[PDB]
């Protein structure tokens, strides 16, 4: 089985956890409830065969800086979330998370993720597409994808494209 481990890291609320749940299980959470971490298992169905996810969920709150290193180690795979209509989320993957990450596993690819992108709206200084395209080029990512666990956009992407850049015959 080609399996994987995908870390998702990102400011508090940004949409780490409805990202993974809203994947996984077609269904968000009624309630937010802050990580501290969080481990699934999803068997994903892609390029006619079964792939074993392993889906590391963590703490986008300061408080746990400390414990967050605790779920790096052996990732194939980060995602580095922002929200798109959190402008301080995006600048925060320079300067804190891409940092962090290369740190303590810089072996794993990374994936840009814009979240939220159902609430985008013109003329509030959102992050555009473009933005993102200009800084997954920045930091090396292997891509920039936009997704929106509510209105259930772009999920299966950013899982298949983390299993692309791992298994994939190709860039
Ligand atoms: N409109 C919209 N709201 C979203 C979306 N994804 C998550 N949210 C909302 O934002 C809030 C935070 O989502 P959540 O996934 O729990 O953040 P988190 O990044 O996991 O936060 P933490 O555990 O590091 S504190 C929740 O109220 C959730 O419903 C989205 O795609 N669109
Ligand atoms: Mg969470």
């Amino acid at each position: 089985k080609k399996a994987l481990k995908i870390v998702v890291v990102g400011d508090g609320a940004v949409g780490k956890t409805c990202l993974l749940l809203a994947f996984s299980k077609g269904e968000i959470p009624t309630a937010y409830v802050p990580t501290v971490f969080e481990n699934f298992s999803h068997v994903m169905k892609y390029k006619n065969e079964e792939f074993i996810l392993h889906l590391w969920d963590t703490a986008g709150q300061e408080e746990y800086d400390r414990l967050r290193p605790l779920s790096y180690a052996d990732s194939d795979v980060v995602l580095l979330c922002f929200a798109v209509n959190n402008r301080t989320s995006f600048d925060n993957i320079s300067t804190k998370w891409e940092p962090e990450i290369k740190h303590y596993i810089d072996t794993a690819k990374t994936v840009l993720v814009g979240l939220k992108v159902d609430l985008r709206k013109d003329g509030s200084d959102d992050v555009t597409k473009q933005e993102g395209d200009d800084l997954c080029q920045k930091l090396g990512c292997v891509a920039y994808i936009e997704a929106s666990s509510v209105a259930k956009i772009g999920l299966n992407e950013v899982f298949e494209k983390s299993v692309d850049c791992i298994f994939s015959n190709k860039p």
